[PDB]
């Protein structure tokens, strides 16, 4: 699922991302943006031979298990493929364990490089939400 802007940004504040751990809408947003174009099917491959899935780009080193990542920790006990659904009730789960591991959003490489300092506001900006 390729989702709308604000389609993302009601998702995401229905299932209490909005300021949570202190990040308003709009960081998660962005973030989501940078991460993945609001694709949930998006998939990367990172340098370590871990691979990051779905919309906000969730690492299956620490987070879920992709069943070709050794030494991987499933922090979230959930397979990585949960992570690509049209519902991202798995990936937000997920999101909110990771942001509260300790670096907040600076967890997120494309938040900290592309949204950290910005206007995040802008992202959310004509939503009816
Ligand atoms: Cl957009
Ligand atoms: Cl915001
Ligand atoms: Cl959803
Ligand atoms: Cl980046």
């Amino acid at each position: 699922k390729v989702f709308g802007r604000c389609e993302l940004a009601a998702a995401m504040k229905r299932h209490g991302l909005d300021n949570y751990r202190g990040y308003s809408l709009g960081n998660w947003v962005c973030a989501a943006k940078f991460e993945s174009n609001f694709n949930t099917q998006a998939t990367n491959r990172n340098t370590d031979g871990s691979t990051d899935y779905g919309i906000l780009q969730i690492n299956s080193r620490w987070w879920c298990n992709d069943g070709r990542t050794p030494g991987s920790r499933n922090l979230c006990n959930i397979p990585c493929s949960a992570l690509l659904s049209s519902d991202i009730t798995a990936s937000v789960n997920c999101a909110k364990k990771i942001v509260s591991d300790g670096n907040g959003m600076n967890a997120w490489v494309a938040w900290r490089n592309r949204c950290k300092g910005t206007d995040v506001q802008a992202w959310i900006r004509g939503c009816r939400l």
